[PDB]
């Protein structure tokens, strides 16, 4: 801390007036500017030299809204805006004159912090030096910059009136940011292209040397067709300080040790200041009537905006009011949204609308593979596969758990909340649904090595599953290998050894139990088990442990050399016994470590289960079956005619295969998964001969959809160093929308017809600074021309009364053709309004023709020709077609009045009625009312 660093006294406190406005827009052109003003009464108090503190009180926002005269009000974020600044204090050190640190209160939101940072930023004052004019490298909320010490004028020894500049193009934390950008989607050449500087004064007090009243002013400028770097789409941001008072020890030390360098902070709208993202989908209904499609391109960005501003909690809680309007529409813009969130909606609404759930089970078990996991989706997933529980949602959340795990090795409550679903799933040991039991088995014993940490239960409870025999044989097994992942614990093996030594336990039971207790082996436990198996009576399983000591003995690799030699030493007082045909006995085939396990029951020779290893654990196969001897023995234990006969008394075929690669069971199928399979074929087969049924749906007509498609193919969207402390982002945005509104409605049976989609095009290029303040208020003016096509023709064919009337309609709309030139929009906080276009020199030319008889083709513009084109100003470029009135629509008209006057009239309603008729009795009439010939 130096003896002269600041101008400020300690025990002497200051009350200062801090000043803003983010004004925006396009000087020379016009003046109405889109500003956010601010301002806050500041109590500066000083424990100590190089130590302050930070309060605020009357922090009070203004919008502008109208002119004359910059109008200004309060809104209704103003007042929780406040609350926040006088919700905590700061603390400020600045040792060694250069070096400055914030203390934060730990729960003080981040943005605020921030945005205390941006107004503290202005508050240094370097001190004076022998030179009036001078650079100095100084920090300022985004780091080191250079800074112009400039004595506005000097008094010799002080200069209370002094000014700076800081070229925010220079500074050191001018680095910019990553954006919720579209999917689909040049940073460096955006900065290139833009202006970011601040120039301003600042006045001391030659008794005191303490800064009387300070300004600050910027300038951020769209530098290309900008005028002489003075004119176009520029951002002008004023930071003012006004003292008021100078007041009158203990410093209030902070943990964190924050740095004055802005924190990036996602711009974002609280529901009050998100509540129109609804009429942001009900704008896209106008169109449904009003069918004018031009704007839809900026709709759609209006969308994007809005998501982009969007907040998880909200968009979730009301999914279903965006998606009621209309489906697709939603659907796509959370496609292209690029946020987060949009991942976890669609399912969300899938399920909500019963399409098809097995696919969208599948989509999610896809989805679920990724290396991405967040929090929020892990919570959907896991309460859509609680849901609907098939195999693929249950496959997915198994996979994502470790995936979360691998990429976040740090605990969270959801992972608790899902062990504890999954125990409620086991219940007490296991009693639950036979195959949902056994997936969720499945499913844990890839995850319970992440879960080791969570619960203790996870063994406790599993091990009443192996214990207990009232689950079937089959789960009663699956009990175990939902261990095989699982290190064993000293219980869980003494456990594993009590139900190991039992006889009445099944072969297969007791060696899987073996291999589990074998994967963490115990001296005692080998030693009681190589003394007993002289004694023991299950065949084979005595030649699967004969096998699996001569693969241990006989492993070559170094890692199980240790063992083999302790197994080794074990039997030196005696050798395992002879090994029986492993053909047709169950021995372990351990061959990198790749093991063949062929086990059946003593009385057959089939083996029951077939396993088979691969080796980290690479692949798993699996098999346990039963109910094939009979079948066997149909023949084996003329006899066609009884075999067919005797083809249903036999024994239910019941076998079940599994595969599981890296830990993780990949999947398995059982017979009774083959019959699902065959009723789900019946099920597709039903849908097959739905479309007969739905041909009755096709034709109900009576239909208009608005098939427009959305996209963005430029996202170049950041942030850069913001002098008002409030987030300088940046968006760049070129959207394409082409599409045309196509439906059905007509009658044959009372002879009805009619034209419709007619297809255009929309280009929206927004572009600008975003002058936004996240969750707080928006200011800016992103460029607005659109180059917007109009195509198509729609006509209406009915009959009535025995006129067959033919009717063209010319649409009450006129149709454009081609759209081109700037129309720009104060964009606001509340929101954007039409930015009034300029009226001198915008020569105003309109060449207009009625090509056709009731239609003008004719097109418009107007543009001023000091910014170039089209900074200059608004520019007009229209084409289009309109009725004249002279013509309402044609029709085409005929009745077969028998005298026949059958007429076949051309008739072109409106102020003007020109017709070809035809009546033939023979009465050749042909009319042509233009150049009259009425034959
Ligand atoms: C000032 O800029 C210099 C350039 O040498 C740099 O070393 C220093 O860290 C900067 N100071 C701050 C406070 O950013």
């Amino acid at each position: 801390c130096p003896k002269d660093a600041t101008r400020f006294k300690h025990l002497r406190k200051y009350t200062y007036n801090y000043e803003a406005e983010s004004s925006s827009g396009v000087p020379g052109t016009a003046d109405s500017r889109s500003a956010t003003r601010i301002n806050c009464k500041v109590e500066l108090e000083v424990p100590q030299l190089c130590s302050f503190i930070l309060k605020t009180s009357q922090c009070t926002l203004k919008e502008v809204y109208g002119f004359n005269k910059a109008l200004l009000k309060k809104t209704k974020n103003s007042e929780e805006f406040a609350a926040a600044m006088s919700r905590y204090e700061l603390k400020l050190a600045i040792p060694e004159g250069k070096q400055v640190f914030l203390y934060p209160e730990k729960d003080e939101p981040t943005y605020i912090l921030n945005i205390k940072r941006g107004i503290i930023s202005a508050l240094l004052v370097p001190p004076e030096t022998e030179e009036a004019k001078q650079v100095l490298f100084l920090d300022t909320v985004y780091g080191n910059c250079s800074t112009h010490f400039t004595v506005k004028t000097r008094k010799g020894n002080v200069a209370t009136e002094i000014s700076t500049e800081r070229d925010l193009g220079q500074c050191d934390r001018f680095k910019p940011i990553r954006t919720g950008i579209s999917p689909l989607a040049m940073t460096r050449p955006l900065s290139t292209l833009i202006s970011s500087s601040q120039s301003c004064q600042y006045t001391l007090d030659a008794k005191r040397k303490h800064v009387a009243e300070a300004i600050c002013k910027e300038q951020h400028l769209f530098l290309p067709f900008s005028y002489k770097n003075k004119y176009g789409m520029v951002a002008q941001v004023t930071q003012t300080l006004k003292l008021e008072d100078t007041p009158k020890r203990f410093f209030g030390e902070g943990t964190k040790k924050m740095g004055l360098a802005f924190e990036s902070t996602k711009s974002t709208s609280p529901p009050k200041q998100a509540e129109a993202v609804l009429k942001t989908l009900q704008e896209l209904k106008k169109l449904t009537i009003s069918e004018q499609n031009i704007q839809r391109a900026n709709l759609f960005n209006k969308l994007v905006t809005e998501l982009r501003g969007l907040s998880d909690e909200a968009v979730t809680s009301l999914l279903p009011q965006l998606i009621e309007v209309s489906s697709p529409i939603t659907l796509q813009a959370l496609v292209q949204c690029g946020q987060p969130q949009c991942s976890t909606h669609i399912l969300q609404w899938l399920k909500r609308v019963h399409a098809n759930p097995l696919l969208i089970d599948v989509v999610t078990y896809l989805v679920a593979l990724i290396p991405e996991p967040s929090a929020q989706q892990l919570r959907e997933i896991f309460n859509m596969a609680r849901d609907q529980r098939s195999r693929a949602t249950l496959y997915a959340l198994s996979h994502a758990v470790n995936n979360y795990h691998k990429t976040n090795p740090t605990g969270t409550q959801e992972l608790l909340d899902i062990a504890n679903y999954l125990m409620e799933q086991i219940q007490d040991d296991c009693t639950g649904d036979e195959d949902y039991t056994y997936l969720i088995l499945r499913v844990i014993g890839n995850m319970g090595q992440t879960m080791e940490q969570l619960t203790p239960e996870l063994k406790s409870s599993i091990l009443k599953c192996v214990q207990s025999t009232k689950p079937s044989l089959m789960i009663q097994k699956a009990a175990i290998q939902a261990l095989r992942k699982m290190e064993p614990k000293d219980k869980d093996q003494e456990v594993l050894l009590q139900t190991f030594l039992d006889d009445a336990s099944p072969g297969d039971k007791r060696l899987a139990a073996y291999l589990m207790l074998m994967r963490s082996p115990s001296q005692a436990d080998i030693n009681k088990i190589v003394q007993i198996l002289p004694w023991e009576q299950n065949e084979q399983v005595k030649n699967f442990v004969a096998s699996h000591i001569a693969n241990i003995l006989n492993s070559e690799e170094l890692d199980i050399q240790d063992l083999k030699k302790l197994v080794k030493e074990a039997l030196k007082e005696s050798q395992l016994p002879t090994v029986m045909d492993f053909r047709k006995f169950s021995r372990n085939y351990q061959l990198a470590k790749i093991e063949g396990n062929l086990i059946f029951d003593p009385n057959n020779y089939l083996p029951k289960e077939s396993m088979l290893k691969t080796t980290a654990d690479l692949i798993e196969i699996g098999l346990e079956g039963k109910g094939f001897e009979p079948t066997l023995e149909a023949l084996f234990g003329l006899s066609v005619e009884k075999l067919i006969k005797d083809l249903k008394s036999k024994e239910v075929p019941e076998a079940r295969a599994y595969l599981r690669i890296l830990g993780e069971e990949l999947g398995f199928a059982s017979l009774h998964d083959l019959q699902l399979l065959g009723k789900l074929l019946l099920m597709g087969a039903r849908t097959l001969q739905g479309i007969p049924q739905m041909i009755g749906e096709v034709i109900r007509k009576g239909s208009k959809n608005d098939f427009f498609l959305h996209y963005i193919f430029m996202e170049n969207a950041f942030e850069l160093p913001t002098g008002a402390g409030l987030q300088l982002q940046i968006s760049s945005s070129g959207v394409i929308a082409p599409g045309a509104k196509a439906g059905v409605k007509l009658e044959v049976a009372n002879m009805q017809a009619e034209l419709v989609a007619k297809p255009s095009v929309s280009v929206e290029f927004v572009t600008n600074m975003g002058i936004i303040i996240p969750d707080f208020a928006r200011s800016g003016v992103q460029m607005n021309t659109n180059f917007f096509h109009e195509s198509g023709l729609e006509a209406h064919v009915a009959l009535k009364a025995g006129k067959l009337k033919f009717i063209i309609p010319s649409p009450k709309r006129p149709v454009k053709l081609l759209s081109g030139g700037n129309t720009l929009h104060l964009v606001s906080t509340t929101k954007t309004e039409v930015i009034p276009p300029l009226i001198e020199n915008r020569q105003s030319w309109s060449v207009c023709k009625q090509v056709f008889p009731g239609l003008n083709y004719c097109t418009s513009g107007a543009y001023s020709n000091a910014s170039y084109y089209p900074l200059t100003g608004d520019t007009r470029l229209e084409l289009e077609l309109r009725p004249t009135g002279e013509i309402e629509q044609y029709s085409v008209s005929a009745t077969y009045e028998l005298q026949d006057t059958l007429k076949f009239v051309t008739q072109a309603e409106g102020a003007k009625q020109t017709e070809a008729t035809m009546t033939f009795k023979l009465s050749s009439e042909v009319q042509i009312p233009d150049f009259d010939v009425d034959l």
